[PDB]
């Protein structure tokens, strides 16, 4: 009953084509969705050109930020709605969606517009023969109009991500979000509607990729730049498609992130850390450990600490009483991890726990759950252990070295992030060091400062996104010297 | 001569050379070795296990007295690299000697210095426990860095890159135009004989397409490309090194305007557009083909140019006087005159110049053109609108203010521009909405390392300089401690 | 009306009281109670406490949160501020309107807001075993900020220090100036509603030495005293509080100077020493009270500004189109007319004003003095030297740039000046030039909370502002851990 | 051997001279001439006019490479300055060869590159006009720097204040402790020889009080005191220089705590607590002179401290393996030894040391102690709060976490501790909660020049170091452009 709209120069429109918004928790019909042709996408771009000369292009900075701040106020005045359109794309538990991703979403608003009050830029000065002098200073500009297709994996949070930065430079925005998770965008439209974001500054657009909205997002050149996150594949597939018109491009990319627990980490600390780290949403962040390296000395007692937490994990409906997991986003998704785990017992796998779907006996086998799962074994070079599943599983292998695991957690050509587990002082800062990725943790797992540099290396991505370097990708950086 | 690829700390020759030529008398300077697949695989190789012997564990402040090394390497030898530029490219010695090779030797130091100087961000943050955590961000090498590089100013535009890749502790497989390979072949001896570790620097000779360029491209074992030259070369590399995901620098083409407004100073305007349109014959990407100049002083303007443009001294690098030499190369002054054509097609008056000069000697086999001025055509004419890259200008009058920032605007290139006014709050009112990397204001080609070069749209992506090269030439990590 | 310190928590009288008089008309606002010098123990020693309280504890998200409560407090009491400013002042009601409660809610927004997003330092360095070492800087608490502030535009001037002190986690005990403590009263009431932790915030009133302000100073408990007034004043505090060794900041006087080039825009620059001269009758410390103009513009300036000057409205604080309310109070009046007198007697010309305006009400009661031109007197002269702190200036022609810097140095104070150009280069060139902390070109009085302010010679020491403000009122320290 | 001034580029004599005495053995090793008044005067005039002269036009690139000049000319007179500071100070040959020498002229190079490299702000601003306002910061010169430095690492804290000085454009009048004037008068000879031009750089010789240290204090003529020195100095000179509201910059006493906690590595911990306590001979205000240890390590801790204690060769300068020289002076001998008796007055434990070494030749007439180490005192004890200054530290056990903290920071002072654990979180969360400018986790004296340094409490006021030094020698003016 639920019909998603486009959003396109201060309007809601429909489409000619309209596709099914599926609850993966019992695959029943939430929405649906009118999909973009690239005709309404060139309107949203045109949209977008022409807003930058209207009144967005004209706000002081500190009326900008006022404005992105009324956006965030008006997300949380509509706080529970939120919550529940993120669950319902994606059977994520309430409790999560309550506590983590709509707080995130509103914080990622506020941040950026802060930012963008506080930022300065620079002043050089030099001498010139003459030996009257010359200064430079240079500027934030606008970068123009920002593309953003997003994944549907934290949805509102990751979406936000791109946008509130964009919006904070002065940028307009034409996003596209995932097919699979297209409520909360929808809803996000409405707020900036209601909050009086001019026409043409925030566009909406729905669809797919190949043949639909996101291709002619990016193959359209009225836009500056297209940021992205997303898999590797498209990552490469949108990095060839704007070469062209030489976009400015910023991709956060797919990942096969390692935890590694040192002899002399906290055991029970390290053991609910991992335990976070593979299954949470799922297994289905970027940022989650599908391989664990385990010192030998402390390798079976981890490992059967893991399996005992692991069967404690209740599988279930997102609000469920103690719910830990909901299902993955679709049946598609569901029949590729279910490859994978037929991939690992045909590889040599141990499976020490899950390694199918769960039985429920009610609406929810129509659904697209399976079990939490952890399997050892498997050499090095297995599948299992280099591609990345983004399902709820682990490998666990030991190790005896610490040079030799670093070369194994960096024999990948992903490198997003790393979980290190250790009490030693020296360990942690020469460990941490030498992991090739953009982000390790030590002693925990998924604290984000939006201060903070983020992005992978390697197949994970290109450039980097979080406090100055969203201030200055999301911005045309200008030089302007002047001979005094 | 016979200019060599150096590889792993070897010089070594490959099964085809290709003809260096002197574009003064189309002589044959040297034989340059064309690296293939094979060789191309091998120097990145070397580069990735370079990282791991004696460079990879160098000090901050040890590799920078090496860069520095480097740079008292050239200063040694300072006079057998102004003949090396010279040589390749008929560039006036006094510009060789003045600029170039000490810009070079500057692209060193200065980013030696700035990876001594440079450092990075803590974070504090609160957390649920309420024991609280700390970031930090860390710069590490990249890996293995892909430079390819241009004619245009060779020396110079080369070590641009290669000071910082070195700087922030990268290696480097590089590529310099096949125009102008002699400078960087010399470099190479410089890092040789500083004790520069094998495989540290590669030197590989050759073109793009089919050649050592593309391989570079191509190959999976880089970590960054970056790149100065063509826009259509650019997009090219892009789509190349997309399916690895490499990180890519573009410093592309451009078709830059100059504007001059009512209350410029005419003489100091009339000077900044002369070496704006003609330093280099018109062969850098800062140049001017686009002039604006305030319908009020338009005729005066192009007047004081042509007898200016008339007084350039066209001919010997080492001549008495000389202001221009030759173009780089005889295809490229084909297609300088191919737009010499089109131009008087498109309905062009010619002020000055529009074709070659007579010198009755051997500089007639050489590629010399004549600075040239246009007038009359229309702001959508093909030589208004396309990059020539030749010692040429189209000038037109404009009326206003907003007026002339629109038609300035009016381009696919935004790589630089220049603005003569002697009012305060027009010079800044103005510079801040021209769509480029780089405005000047009653100057022009003042670069200082430290601030952020690069272009929007067609011109490229992405900025180096400073910061910018220091990141850019670096791995951002981000530590986070829960405590 | 009463006015209590505000103390642990409490607000409280005290043995001893102070009138607090309306200079518009010299009758009694408020009765106000004086500190002693154990009420000032009393309030250093319930900051020192509130540090190890709640306040203390707060991640700097959730202090940040308080302080926009805070600042919520005051929008939501608005015109009652604005009520307590004019009251105590005789400011323009449409000035503290549209300025000084605006700025004071803006000075705790945007230092909350720097203390969000501001961060620290992480510095890598290479040691001889070749494991390395991390040194990381961090900002915690200073400690307890001693706050003494003066009575020009009080709450905008008391805000400027209690919010970065506030923002940076540090307990306060603050004392504003006896003439005007109606608003930083109401700020206490504000805090307190807000649930700002007892201790955190201390009001104490009283004078200077052998009252509040003196106690403060001497007390060993603070960690610094920052403080904005006379230059005799910062020096006699500086040697209080120098057996501490405690960090201070001081922001002083000045004799200002605009200069108006002969090719400045020239009813600008008349509207714009105006202001600079005679906005709030004198009485800003970044008041311009020497011009110099050239001389080809000297009569003309001259006369313009007459004109402009004796149309200023000078009358109650809400008549409809004043310019100009009271001086302070009578005592500032007698010597304010006693450098009018002085003047005369070192041979000025008196332009326009020289005395006070007969209103034949109330006012006549009051603190008001004419806005005041003079020429005709040397640079040597005492009235040109001297702060006079009322609505005046004296006017003298220059004839070359070199020379109008030379005198504009030439003094022992360097707060701030003006210069009036349209020429680009001329205001680049000249602001370098000026020995202050702050120059505008082509305007006045405008600042952003973001740049450093302060001044040099006998106008101050250190800068506040921005990161200077996230430094000055935090511990900078060094944590090294070796790898 | 005759130490002259060296005033406006010529060295010269004074009326009266004192004795430069080698602590080793009390034999004279040079006539130092004091200047008076009037010739402070002449230095600080001249630093003022240099201001206006050769060194007033260079550009920063210019600058620096002068810097670097006298840098070089250190280093090729590098053994002439070890012998110099070896004579003055009896520091052992290897530490002066290695340590000094060599930080003294990376103190030059370091900020001649942190000059080179440096930048200022740019903040873009709307106006209700709608056209807006640029506001930039720019460094300047402040002016004349005073330096007055110690006799501790004489040429190192020296070169610490006088490099920033120069390397920010400033002119310099610097005044050396009398106990150790070689370093600074060779240093001078350089800057003659490098052609720094005259009045750039002054040296003048003398005492503090009623002597050319005072007199330097009290001159108008400076923009600032830079000072290193003790505490109560410290406010003497801060008292000095407020009337004329001069910039300060104070590193003066400490009382530093070493912690070992059990989990720490108890080889490094001794190792690192024997350097802490003795290295200079105790004479560094970086040096531990309170030591608290776990008890569950205690006795091993100081068990093995006493035997690492009693290998330290004590003697000769050059003599094989020596650890220890002499104490500066006679009368600092007399004081650490009235403190050595005063400990066993208050109830101390001798664990090793507690006199003089006994000769037997010409060192008996110098100034050495014994490298000494107490236990049984209470934190009440004179000898655990007072700032000795020798070869000595206290040793007491400590149970808890939260109880150590609060021991450490039960001081008066504030400059640095040393904390030695192998637990990550214990590290970071410790360290954070001491109140000191510089901590060290598992070292010790490791030092960063980009680093801010400096203490709390009565340790100092305010930071130097990386952008620190570059702001405080440094005029920081705001220029905002209305547009
Ligand atoms: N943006 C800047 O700062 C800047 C500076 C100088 C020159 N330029 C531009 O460079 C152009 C002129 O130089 P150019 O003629 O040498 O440019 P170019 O694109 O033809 O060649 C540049 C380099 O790339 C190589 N190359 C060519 N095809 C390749 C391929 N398919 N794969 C990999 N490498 C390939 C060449 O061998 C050469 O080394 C002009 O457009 C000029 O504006 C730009
Ligand atoms: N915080 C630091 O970084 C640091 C570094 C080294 C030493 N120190 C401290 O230095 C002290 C020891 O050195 P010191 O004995 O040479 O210090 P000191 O205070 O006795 O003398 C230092 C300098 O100040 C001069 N001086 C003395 N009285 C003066 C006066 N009334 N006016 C002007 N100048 C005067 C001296 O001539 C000398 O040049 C110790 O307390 C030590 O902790 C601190
Ligand atoms: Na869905
Ligand atoms: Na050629
Ligand atoms: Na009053
Ligand atoms: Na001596």
């Amino acid at each position: 009953p639920s019909q998603l709209l486009n959003y396109i120069d201060g309007n809601f429109v429909t489409s000619a084509s309209s596709f099914a918004n599926i609850n993966p928790v019992n695959g029943k019909l939430i929405s649906d969705v009118f999909e973009a042709d690239a005709k309404q996408v060139n309107e949203a771009v045109v949209a977008a050109q022409n807003a930058l000369k209207g009144p967005w292009g004209k706000l002081s900075v500190q009326d900008r930020a006022a404005l992105i701040h009324k956006i965030a106020d008006g997300i949380q005045a509509r706080f529970e709605e939120f919550v529940a359109a993120e669950v319902a794309d994606t059977g994520r538990p309430v409790h999560q969606a309550r506590t983590l991703d709509i707080p995130r979403a509103i914080a990622n608003f506020r941040t950026f517009a802060d930012l963008a009050k506080t930022s300065h830029t620079d002043l050089f000065e030099m001498s010139t023969s003459d030996g009257s002098g010359a200064l430079n200073y240079t500027v934030r500009k606008p970068l123009g109009v920002i593309g953003v297709i997003s994944p549907w994996a934290l949805p509102l949070l990751l979406f936000t991500w791109k946008v509130a930065p964009a919006l904070a430079c002065g940028n307009t925005v034409v996003a596209k979000p995932s097919e699979e998770s297209p409520s909360s965008a929808t809803l996000l439209a409405e707020v900036m509607h209601d909050a009086g974001v001019p026409p043409g500054v925030f566009n909406l657009i729905h669809g797919f990729g190949k043949d639909s909205a996101g291709e002619f997002l990016t193959q359209h050149p009225g836009i500056s730049a297209l940021t992205f996150t997303g898999e590797s594949k498209t990552g490469s597939t949108i990095m060839k498609a704007v070469a062209d018109g030489v976009k400015e491009v910023s991709f956060e990319l797919g990942g096969k992130n390692a935890a590694v627990v040192f002899a002399d980490a906290d055991l029970d600390a390290a053991i609910e850390g991992v335990l976070r780290s593979s299954f949470t949403n799922s297994g289905q962040v970027c940022l989650c450990s599908e391989r664990v390296y385990v010192h030998r000395s402390i390798f079976d007692e981890f490992v059967s600490g893991l399996k005992v937490e692991a069967e404690r994990l209740v599988v279930g409906y997102p609000d469920q009483d103690g719910v830990n997991m909901g299902p993955l986003i679709s049946h598609g998704h569901r029949d590729k991890v279910l490859s994978y785990y037929r991939l690992a017992v045909d590889e040599g796998a141990t499976v020490v726990t899950g390694g199918g779907v769960p039985k429920f006996n009610d609406e929810r086998d129509q659904g697209a759950y399976v079990q939490p799962t952890i399997w050892t074994g498997l050499s090095d070079k297995a599948r299992c252990v280099t591609e990345e599943i983004f399902g709820p599983v682990c490998h666990i292998s030991p190790f005896d070295d610490e040079d030799e695991v670093i070369n194994r957690v960096n024999d990948s050509n992903y490198g997003l992030a790393c979980a290190i587990w250790t009490t030693n002082l020296s360990r942690a800062h020469r460990v941490s060091r030498q992991i090739h990725v953009g982000l390790v943790w030590v002693n925990t797992w998924y604290l984000r400062d939006l201060r903070t540099p983020f992005g992978g290396v390697k197949l994970s991505g290109l450039g980097r996104e979080g406090g100055r370097f969203s201030m200055d990708f999301y911005s045309d950086i200008a030089n302007i010297c002047i001979k005094i």
